[PDB]
């Protein structure tokens, strides 16, 4: 298959992708120049633009940013899992509930107070679940869309709650999902899918390859994939993943803070941008150690456009210029080598270095 529906992609420098919500309103023109000149891969998160609702806060900045830039491509967000209450879909859904999945003892399935999970071996779900993302992006402005929580869905833990029967019949549901997904939205339109998580002796990897364009590792260095183990695993994916076609989003975070991180979202936006920039240099050199063809940098510390997600770093407008060879692994040192730039890390003692020519 011919790949020209990728979003284009250039190591003219560091390439780097956005993903995120701004959860009042559509982006101004001038966030709207920023991103569309530093990037040609945006996934809009659940919530953006506020009370209009998602599914057209979407629709509108996707035509908002491809008027600027055609060549971005704009990814509709929909979980695969969860029924979050910030789209119109959601109103629907409320209203369909004999597709709700149930548990053991009989009570509906939910995830927290206001967030169902969804029966993906419920067929009639399934049909309208993919109802939603062919609206978006067949018969709206986004380019692709962005199938989450897959992890979740194949949490073992899960069949304590649905019993094996109903546990096989789900995961065996969401490859038919995928499927039916891509039937849906045609060839030349992304599915991007979060997988890839690196946690030891529970590794899920790019499990969803068919059909699918773009893979997401979105807990490197953080969260339970702190380990050197987890974090080789995780580099060594995208660079698997690369070399078979995917895209692959490597999100990275300020130095295992986040949105999640209380104390860190305390902290005011000088000093918490004084902390990102200061902690670059590691998931840089890890994303650039093991980065292939359509491999993308993500560094910020949410999904929020405020999360850090309109910051600027001085590594990403060095010269990069193409790979000129492979990854090499030495124990816990990975090295590669660019036209513009040798990096070097050490997974053992979190310490890199990018040497920019």
């Amino acid at each position: 298959t011919n790949k020209d529906y990728y979003p284009e992609f250039s190591w003219k420098t560091v390439p780097v992708a956005f993903h995120f919500a701004k959860r009042n309103g559509l982006m101004t023109d001038k966030e709207l120049d920023f991103v569309t000149s530093h990037s040609n891969f945006i996934v809009l998160e659940k919530g953006h633009g506020g009370d209009i609702r998602t599914e057209k806060g979407i629709d509108n900045e996707a035509q908002r940013i491809k008027d600027i830039n055609p060549k971005a491509k704009v990814v509709f967000y929909w979980n695969a899992f969860l029924d979050y209450n910030l789209y119109d879909a959601h109103k629907e859904y409320e209203n369909h509930k004999e597709w709700w999945l149930k548990k053991l003892d009989g009570n509906y399935d939910y995830k927290s107070a206001k967030v169902k999970r969804y029966d993906l071996s419920n067929p009639a779900f399934r049909k309208w679940w993919v109802s939603i993302a062919k609206k978006a992006v067949v018969d709206g402005h986004a380019d692709g869309v962005f199938m989450d929580a897959f992890i979740q869905v194949i949490n073992k833990g899960n069949i304590e709650l649905w019993g094996q029967k109903k546990y096989d019949a789900i995961q065996q549901g969401l490859k038919d999902l995928i499927a039916e997904t891509r039937a849906a939205i045609g060839e030349d339109h992304l599915i991007v899918y979060n997988g890839i998580r690196s946690i030891p002796n529970r590794n899920v990897g790019n499990d969803f390859p068919e059909h699918t364009d773009a893979v997401m590792i979105e807990h490197f260095a953080n969260f339970q994939s702190k380990s050197k183990e987890s974090m080789l695993q995780d580099i060594l994916e995208m660079e698997k993943a690369g070399k078979t076609g995917k895209i692959v989003v490597f999100k990275a975070w300020p130095n295992e803070h986040s949105w999640i991180d209380k104390n860190f979202m305390a902290k005011p936006l000088q000093e918490k941008r004084k902390i990102a920039r200061a902690n670059i240099t590691f998931p840089l050199a890890a994303f650039l150690a093991g980065a292939q063809e359509n491999s993308y940098f993500i560094y910020n510390w949410g999904y929020r456009m405020d999360d850090g997600g309109l910051e600027w770093y001085p590594e990403l407008d060095k010269s990069l210029g193409k790979p000129l060879n492979e990854m090499k692994v030495h124990n816990w040192e990975l090295t590669r080598n660019y036209e513009h730039a040798s990096v070097w890390l050490n997974l053992a003692t979190k310490e890199a270095k990018i040497n920019w020519k």
